[PDB]
């Protein structure tokens, strides 16, 4: 029934909490860049993202399919590069965030298929 939007969901949080935040000194990625400590952060940064945030879209259901979510995560490394710099120690751990990441999807790449797949039959038929 409605537990295939729940599971996938469960998957990523899990990828996040376990493997994800679990990379060395990533610490600074896991949640938003305090202003008090960075001052022109939210300045030169037009689209924060961070992995607590993208949490809270995990609690609400926000990605029904790998895609939408590797965009955030993705993203957390494209704001690396531009406020850190190409070659930063901390672009270098984001850069290992977001292996790991693909690591942990393909290993569970035929599972995370299935359930992205109910999840769009149900989706696209719910509008009958
Ligand atoms: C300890 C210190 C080193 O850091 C921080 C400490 C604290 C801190 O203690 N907060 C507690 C909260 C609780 N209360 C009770 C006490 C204070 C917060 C942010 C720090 N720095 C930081 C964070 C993120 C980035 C970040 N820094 N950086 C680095 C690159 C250049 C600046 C550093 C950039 C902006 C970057 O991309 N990112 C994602």
């Amino acid at each position: 029934m409605d537990d295939d939007q729940v599971a996938f969901s469960f998957i990523l949080d899990n990828i996040v909490t376990q493997k994800m935040m679990a990379v060395p000194d990533s610490w600074p990625f896991h949640h938003p860049v305090n202003k008090k400590f960075v001052p022109d952060y939210y300045k030169v940064i037009v689209n924060p993202m961070d992995l607590e945030t993208i949490r809270k879209n995990i609690s609400k259901h926000k990605y029904q399919s790998r895609e939408s979510f590797l965009d955030d995560v993705n993203l957390i490394l494209a704001n690396s590069v531009k406020y850190n710099g190409p070659e930063s120690q901390y672009t270098k751990t984001a850069q290992e965030i977001v292996n790991v990441c693909y690591q942990t999807l393909t290993e569970y790449d035929e599972h995370l298929t299935q359930l992205e797949k109910d999840i769009c039959t149900a989706k696209e038929a719910a509008l009958e």
